[PDB]
């Protein structure tokens, strides 16, 4: 672990912090409650959802959804967070060594397949066995209430909870996750890459830092690196299955539109 690797790991850790408002330390302190007696507003039934919705009533009417189904309202706002994280993620990639120096069409292809793998990865930071933080930790929507929603919407988030529980068990911190997200973006395995060489050289540099950092920060978890590698595989499958459910929902739910930026991501993906 040379001084250059430490630096590369902290400069990525820094970009991670300065591009993602919500991190695992903020979420773990909100969820713990040892830094405030003002817990987030809990959303467990349809009534509590409408109470919370009273805060963004303007945005609901401007999008033509206030009178739609609760399932449509939730996952119409869920799409905004996705677009935000795709933006935060794009600016985060500008910190990966040699990423900006790649062909523009490559940068899009890497983010096209990686953002949702990174999203579901970071989404674990705000999750526990009972729910997830929403609105920058101001709210907490419960896992049961998400399952109670009618099909197929109840089938959207439950798989992600299943991933997070086993993923949080690894007990990664923001230092580990920033390098994990950087690794997800630099997969030379994506379909439709022009310079498959430049990327691989860029990945092995990021992957190298991830392994060494994980061996130093979590020395007792001897095979923590291999496990995360398996977690990347799992994430690819998770996003693959996700895009399938989003297509099925776009074609069988007239009230559920697909955000333009998100459509392009999902188009001709899997
Ligand atoms: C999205 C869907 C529903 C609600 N709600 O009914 O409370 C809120 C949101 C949302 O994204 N809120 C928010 C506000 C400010 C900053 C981030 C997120
Ligand atoms: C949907 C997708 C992602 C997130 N997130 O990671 O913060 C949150 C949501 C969501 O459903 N937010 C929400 C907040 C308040 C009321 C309803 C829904
Ligand atoms: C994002 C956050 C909140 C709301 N809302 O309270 O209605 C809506 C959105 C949003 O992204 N709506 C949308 C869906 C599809 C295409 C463009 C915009």
């Amino acid at each position: 672990m040379t001084a250059d690797l430490k630096s590369l790991a902290k400069r990525i850790y820094e970009a991670y912090l300065k591009n993602f408002n919500m991190n695992k330390v903020k979420a773990r302190v909100i969820l713990s409650g040892k830094a405030s007696n003002n817990p987030p507003f809990v959303i467990h039934d349809m009534e509590t959802l409408c109470m919370a919705e009273k805060t963004l009533v303007a945005k609901l009417v401007a999008n033509g959804i206030q009178n739609k189904e609760a399932e449509v309202r939730i996952f119409h706002c869920c799409q905004c967070t996705s677009v935000e994280t795709v933006t935060e993620l794009t600016e985060f990639a500008k910190a990966i060594p040699g990423f900006a120096n790649l062909d523009l069409n490559d940068q899009v292809t890497l983010l096209k397949y990686g953002v949702y793998e990174a999203i579901f990865a970071m989404l674990s930071s705000v999750m526990n066995k009972d729910g997830m933080l929403v609105a920058y930790g101001n709210g907490f929507i419960t896992r049961e209430f998400l399952k109670s929603l009618r099909k197929p919407f109840c089938d959207i988030m439950e798989p992600k909870f299943d991933f997070a529980m086993k993923f949080n068990a690894l007990e990664l911190d923001d230092s580990d996750i920033s390098l994990f997200v950087a690794a997800i973006i630099c997969c030379g395995d994506r379909p439709g890459l022009l310079n498959v060489g430049h990327i691989e050289k860029m990945q092995e540099g990021i992957v190298h830092v991830l392994r060494l950092h994980l061996q130093s920060n979590h020395p007792d978890d001897i095979f923590l690196f291999p496990k995360l590698l398996q977690k990347m595989a799992d994430l690819r499958q998770l996003v693959t299955e996700h895009a399938q459910l989003v297509q099925i929902i776009k074609k069988t739910e007239s009230d559920a539109a697909l955000h333009p930026l998100l459509q392009e991501i999902y188009r001709d993906m899997y």
